[PDB]
C-alpha cells in the first residue's frame, strides 16, 4: 500500500506520521523522546517571543510595568529564563495579545507548551509521547516511512505542503494506492504566510480541488481528514465562519460550520458519480482518534481494494 499525505502548510500532516509510529509501532522511546527535548524548548521560546514582537506591532501595553526586565532578559538569554517566561505568560497584556493570534503567526502548540512550563522546565525533563506529536519543524522535501499493518506493506511518504514545495509532488504519483489529504480546520480565519491575502482555507480548496480531480487518481482512494477540530472548537465561538464564507447564513455552532466546511470540500469532487470522498474529522495530537480514524482508513481501503 502507498499512501500519499498531502496538504497545505501547518495542516497536520506530519503530526498524522507521529501517530503511525505510536499506534503500529510502539510509542516513541524514552531516548527517542529527549531527541525532541530542544525542540520543544526551541517551540516555546519562539512561542512566546512571537507574543512579545506581537504587542508591539499592535500597540498592545502589559499589565504590569515589570515585563521589561522580563521580556528584556528573555532576548537577552535568547535557568532564571523559566521564571522571567512564566511570568510573562500570566500577565494579563500578554493574554491578551495571545487571544489575538489570528493575526499574526503563532505555533499551535503556543498555548499548550507554555502552560506545561514547570513540567517542560525541570532538569531531567523527558519529553512525553504528547509533547513529541505537540512539536513543530517545517517538512523540506519528503519523508519516507514504511510499516505493515494487517499484513500489508505501507509505504507512506510526506511531503511539504506549501506553494514553494507543492512541486516536489509529482513524482510521488504515479503508483499511489490512496491519499489523505489535510486540512487545518482552525484555517478559516487565517491567511496564508506565502500571501498576506490569501485566506488558508481557500488555498486548501483550491489544492484539494486540484488533487480531487487530478486524473492520476481516478482509482486513488481520497481521503478528507478536517485536521484541527479541537482548535476549530475553540474558535468558532469567538470568530464568524462568515470570515471565510460570506454566504454562510448557519449558526456559529461548531457543528453546523463543521458540516459547511466539510460539504464545501468534498462539492469540489469532479469523477462525482464514479469516485467517492471520505471524510473525517481529526484531532492529530490524540492518539485515541487518530487510530480509530485510521482504523476506518484502512478498512476502506479493503472494500475499495
Ligand atoms: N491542537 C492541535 N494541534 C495540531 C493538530 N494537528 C497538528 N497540530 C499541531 O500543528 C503544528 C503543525 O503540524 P504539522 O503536522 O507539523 O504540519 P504539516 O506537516 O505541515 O502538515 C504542529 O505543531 C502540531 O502539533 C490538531 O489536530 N490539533
Ligand atoms: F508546513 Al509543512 F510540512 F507543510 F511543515
Ligand atoms: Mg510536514
Amino acid at each position: 500500500v502507498k499512501l500519499l499525505l498531502l496538504g497545505a502548510g501547518e495542516s497536520g500532516k506530519s503530526t498524522i506520521v507521529k501517530q503511525m509510529k505510536i499506534c503500529h509501532e510502539a510509542g516513541y522511546s524514552e531516548e527517542e523522546c529527549k531527541q525532541y527535548k530542544a525542540v520543544v524548548y526551541s517551540n516555546t521560546i519562539q512561542s512566546i517571543i512571537a507574543i512579545i514582537r506581537a504587542m508591539g506591532r499592535l500597540k498592545i501595553d502589559f499589565g504590569d510595568a515589570a515585563r521589561a526586565d522580563d521580556a528584556r532578559q528573555l532576548f537577552v538569554l535568547a535557568a532564571e529564563l523559566a521564571g522571567v517566561i512564566k511570568r510573562l505568560w500570566k500577565d494579563s497584556g500578554v493574554q491578551a495579545c495571545f487571544n489575538r493570534s489570528r493575526e499574526y503567526q503563532l505555533n499551535d502548540s503556543a498555548a499548550y507548551y507554555l502552560n506545561d512550563l514547570d513540567r517542560i522546565a525541570q532538569p531531567n525533563y523527558i519529553p512525553t509521547q504528547q509533547d513529541v506529536l505537540r512539536t513543530r519543524v517545517k517538512t523540506t522535501g519528503i519523508v519516507e516511512t514504511h510499516f505493515t499493518f494487517k499484513d500489508l506493506h505501507f509505504k507512506m511518504f510526506d511531503v511539504g505542503g506549501q506553494r514553494s514545495e507543492r512541486k516536489k509532488w509529482i513524482h510521488c504519483f504515479e503508483g499511489v494506492t490512496a491519499i489523505i489529504f489535510c486540512v487545518a480546520l482552525s484555517d478559516y480565519d487565517l491567511v496564508l504566510a506565502e500571501d498576506e491575502e490569501m485566506n488558508r482555507m481557500h488555498e486548501s480548496m483550491k489544492l484539494f480541488d486540484s488533487i480531487c480531480n487530478n486524473k492520476w487518481f481516478t482509482d486513488t482512494s481520497i481521503i478528507l481528514f478536517l485536521n484541527k477540530k479541537d482548535l476549530f472548537e475553540e474558535k468558532i465561538k469567538k470568530s464568524p465562519l462568515t470570515i471565510c464564507y460570506p454566504e454562510y447564513a448557519g449558526s456559529n455552532t461548531y457543528e453546523e460550520a463543521a458540516a459547511y466546511i466539510q460539504c464545501q470540500f468534498e462539492d469540489l469532487n469532479k469523477r462525482k458519480d464514479t469516485k467517492e470522498i471520505y471524510t473525517h474529522f481529526t484531532c492529530a495530537t490524540d492518539t485515541k482518534n487518530v487510530c480509530f480514524v485510521f482504523d476506518a482508513v484502512t478498512d476502506v481501503i479493503i472494500k475499495n481494494n
